[PDB]
């Protein structure tokens, strides 16, 4: 209704690339800084900044 | 079990208005700034701010 | 595909303590401050601070 939404959201997500979904989950579900996210993943901060930017465009298509 | 909660939750949430649900996910699941969210929803910040404010009330009572 | 994670994940946030689940949820889903979360839960901030720290650790294990 209601559930109709989260549903479709839940699926975007899942339509994200493995990387963007990881990046977004790290920074939003756990809510790590980009710094902490980048330590977890072992990449430049810029990398996460990017994966999340694109996750966000993806999700607001 | 936790299993109970998450469903416990996601029903509450599903539940919300629509416009709260949108604001909340836009800011917590997307982690968009109020300003950015407001841009996305074509309404002033104050609005986004209070919608999430209400989203927190329905979730916590 | 991309659901394989959301379940792997959401299956994890089910394992967490509950006291960890709560903390993490309030601060990340509700996007509450630690002070607010601590308030809500009836504990000092230090405890929430750590609960979400352990909470984060567990889901990254």
């Amino acid at each position: 209704m209601g559930f109709e939404d989260l549903v479709e959201v839940t699926t975007m997500i899942a339509d994200l690339t493995t990387d963007q979904r990881e990046a977004l989950l790290l920074t939003q579900l756990l809510g790590l800084s980009y710094a902490d996210a980048a330590a977890v993943c072992g990449c430049p901060v810029g990398t996460i900044r990017s994966r999340v930017a694109r996750a966000r465009d993806a999700l607001l298509a």
